[PDB]
């Protein structure tokens, strides 16, 4: 609901696609949509050691470059554990969206995604994928573009 309401409020053309059964891996999501893993993006929650929380969107075929986030944050960082992801965002582990998150969370988008017109991220539920444009996401949120994947 929150993700759909967010899209409508910004007047964007993004859509929620529904998987009959939730996917368990990035490979499965890419295959079912007929795209590549790099087009299935994950919203990773990252925590610094002073209460800071970040949502970092990266290609599905990469992993977070921790050192890069430490440099961006300017403080020691780590990945939020699964229970922390749910607690701090209000969304399920496999459905964390890149928008409509609590306002304290800082959004970071990996620049390798910017040339892609369409990607599929967390839709707010384990079985929903958000079809969106990385550039539109950045423009709408003021997100920080960085090199945070490896």
């Amino acid at each position: 609901e929150k993700v759909e309401e967010w899209i409508k409020a910004r007047g964007l053309t993004w859509r929620l696609l529904i998987m009959q059964k939730p996917t368990r891996t990035v490979a499965e999501a890419a295959a079912l949509l007929g795209v590549s893993e790099s087009e299935i993006v994950k919203t990773l929650i990252v925590l610094d050691n002073a209460g800071g929380v970040y949502a970092v969107v990266i290609p599905g075929d990469k992993r977070l470059n921790i050192n890069s986030m430490k440099e961006l944050a300017g403080k020691p960082v780590r990945l939020a554990r699964a229970n922390e992801v749910v607690e701090l965002t209000g969304y399920p582990v496999g459905g964390v969206p890149p928008v409509a998150l609590p306002p304290n969370i800082v959004l970071v988008v990996d620049r390798i995604l910017l040339s892609r017109k369409k990607v599929y991220g967390g839709g707010g539920r384990e079985n929903a994928l958000l079809e969106f444009s990385p550039r539109e996401l950045v423009e709408a949120t003021g997100a920080v573009v960085a090199d945070v994947s490896e």
